[PDB]
């Protein structure tokens, strides 16, 4: 029986992975393993490992790794703690494949761990471009260390091939997180209001702003000063991720809460069912998260995308791109006030029927 | 003033980097820093960090990291110890540039540390192909996390560009290690004969067969049988480096020395200047060393490469590959006795020229081929 290990280091990536994990678990010919780490064990990010367990999954191996110091040197140390724990976790699990989604620093660490230990990596969401984050270069490094590739669009598949991956190892299966659109039940406004003790019947923005890590001196005051200028709208926040630079954003969020206690809801981390439900009923998805470029258009919610963290990803008409600039942000906010489904199944099929035990040779473009 | 930090994890890669380090040290507008780690602190290799200091360099930061173990799990642990140490080393050094060569796992670790910490990485020898366990993948991951790229040949530069690096960040400068050919004062036959008590004036082969770790059950019978048949030739060589199966070569050579004591010379470690001097006057370089695919061509000395340890390296006129097959080898030896792409050895100065005149503080945008 094939042991498919799924890596997860953040609530949001766990949300994207959910239906693959559920289907592997339900499949009698496959044994799900889970390696959970990074933000799932940090109290500052909600201790979201508890959500994995409550959803009915068994965490095969957990590795706590994040240092609390908010610095780039501490991020590198965290990656080192991660490698030290992954060494023993992968030794014990002995997975037949490790599924790795995305582009975060903990994903880079587990991928090179798996490579060194000859565990084949299946990589989801390669081939994409996010110029303003060091996730950009991480993503392509993870591609180069992975044996098989599940891309979300033909453009992205083509880039993975340009990177020198064999065409027969690259699969355009779509965006796995978008299977939630068909398979997950959404909560109503009344249910959200009871759950968060907050009136979701009043218009609101959903805001997620993460550190833009290639930006030298990030000052997020233009965003919060912009929000303070909008009247008769509530502000619902999720917390920034664990990249260096995030405590500055948390401070700004707490300050806004203190100034507007009845108009601000700070949620360390929504379950992705609740998250998608809150997103669906928002005036707009504000900030610089990838959900603004995927889930928000898919739910027909406008996106106010700020800065360069998402720069290079495919665009569409509902995306308002603006600089980290108070006047540009205010005006985009006002604009928003005034105006297929079987990816999991496809991935499992490929994994069941494809030999990707050995990294294929480099693919030169003739 | 600009702080150029050079990373080194092995004696061999230090030797390749040597003349770039000398030139940075000599240059009054460049401050050399050195981050030494990994195999330089291993007792089985004789603590080669001391060679760096004796060669006249100052080690700015040292990071012990390698675990005493042969497991792949312990390699991953070693890499984690490396990252923990590199975090504080880079924090203290405040390099304007980190120079990183090749594809070892400690080089992957320091490159991602520098990426996260916004230290621009200059990568040497990207775009090359050599199938080991995973050495190829690592090399390309390092490329993707580096800001500027110093390739040894045009085909390698073209592959780096295919990997999505901007053409204006990729430079064919040749192989830095070949600066040793251009800058060495070679020992003469007489000086070599006196130093090693052996007559170099008579024809000889310099072989270098390293323990080909991939070819397990390593039977070098067609290797040495292929040399006892060649008449009127002496056999000179150093020791094969420490891999999984060097004692099968330590004795396969010692076999031939007790058999032909005044026809075979076994050598300590030459050191680069004496090595190139011995190489320069050899009939041909045989074996599977990387020397065979760069240093011997640069000295107009024919090469007979054995096995596939050097597979993927660019071939040219001077080179003739053979199987580990007794007959195919001898045919190469016998009238190999009849007889530019990696540059001539000015690579260090080309690199420094580019570094002084190019802005590479940020990673350039991904380059889509049209
Ligand atoms: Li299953
Ligand atoms: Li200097």
């Amino acid at each position: 029986m094939k042991k498919i290990a799924v890596f997860t280091g953040t609530r949001a990536e766990y949300g994207l992975l959910y239906w693959l994990m559920r289907d592997i678990q339900q499949d009698p010919e496959l044994e799900l393993q889970i390696l959970a780490t990074a933000m799932h064990y940090s109290p500052e990010h909600g201790e979201t490992w508890k959500t994995i367990v409550k959803d009915g999954f068994e965490i095969t191996e957990s590795v706590e790794m994040l240092l609390s110091s908010d610095t780039s040197s501490a991020v590198v140390k965290s990656m080192g703690v991660g490698l030290l724990g992954f060494a023993d976790a992968l030794k014990r699990m002995q997975p037949d494949v490790l599924v790795v989604l995305g582009d975060r620093f903990e994903a880079l660490a587990v991928t090179q761990a798996a490579l060194i230990m000859h565990v084949p990596v299946a990589h989801l969401h390669g081939g994409e471009i996010t110029e303003g984050a060091y996730d950009e270069s991480i993503r392509h490094a993870i591609t180069k260390m992975s044996n098989i590739h599940f891309a979300a669009a033909e453009e992205y598949k083509k880039r993975i091939i340009q990177l020198g991956e064999q065409p027969e190892r690259v699969f355009n299966v779509g965006a796995l997180g978008l299977d939630h659109i068909q398979r997950t039940t959404f909560k109503s406004i009344s249910e959200l209001s009871e759950l968060y003790d907050f009136d979701f019947s009043k218009p609101y923005f959903l805001i997620t702003y993460h550190p833009e890590t290639n930006l030298l001196e990030e000052n997020v005051a233009p965003l919060f000063d912009a929000l303070k200028q909008i009247n008769d709208v509530n502000f619902i926040f999720s917390y920034p991720n664990a990249d260096n630079g995030n405590t500055n954003i948390v401070k700004a969020m707490l300050d806004l809460k203190a100034q507007l206690p009845d108009r601000v809801l700070l949620v360390k981390s929504f379950g992705i069912q609740n998250y998608l439900s809150v997103l669906k009923n928002a005036l707009a998805m504000v900030g610089n998260s990838s959900s603004g470029l995927s889930e928000a258009p898919a739910l027909q919610v406008p996106t106010v995308n700020i800065g360069d963290r998402q720069k290079g990803r495919l665009r569409c008409e509902s995306i308002l791109d603006v600089r980290l600039d108070e006047n540009e942000i205010v005006e985009a906010l006002q604009k928003a006030i005034n105006f297929l489904g079987n990816t999991s199944q496809k991935i499992i099929e490929v994994i069941k029927t494809t030999d990707f035990k050995k990294k294929a040779p480099f693919y030169d473009l003739l």
